[PDB]
């Protein structure tokens, strides 16, 4: 599925990720549209040789298990294509586990590059939540 924003927005707002680990909504939905530019069903090959997977992007060297990516984990407990529904809520319980884990959002390198120290709340501009 393709989120609109401010459907996507609510969702992550539903799922409790504004301010989780004291990050704001905009960030999510940030990171969300240059990971997957809001696409569930978006997959992207790593140089590693490992996976992203879904609207946030969650790599399979650590998170999710996709069968393919040598001397990986499954931190998430989860198939990877459980990441690519139009139900983001496997997505969301894993990137809570993700930025819980010390770096915080830095573990996602398009919101270190492209979120970071943005006007975030642009993102939810608009969006009745
Ligand atoms: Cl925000
Ligand atoms: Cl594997
Ligand atoms: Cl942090």
């Amino acid at each position: 599925k393709v989120f609109g924003r401010c459907e996507l927005a609510a969702a992550m707002k539903r799922h409790g990720l504004d301010n989780y680990r004291g990050y704001s909504l905009g960030n999510w939905v940030c990171a969300a549209k240059f990971e997957s530019n809001f696409n569930t069903q978006a997959t992207n090959r790593n140089t590693d040789g490992s996976t992203d997977y879904g609207i946030l992007q969650i790599n399979s060297r650590w998170w999710c298990n996709d069968g393919r990516t040598p001397g990986s984990r499954n931190l998430c407990n989860i198939p990877c294509s459980a990441l690519l529904s139009s139900d983001i809520t496997a997505s969301v319980n894993c990137a809570k586990k993700i930025v819980s884990d010390g770096n915080g959002m830095n573990a996602w390198v398009a919101w270190r590059n492209r979120c970071k120290g943005t006007d975030v709340q642009a993102w939810i501009r608009g969006c009745r939540l």
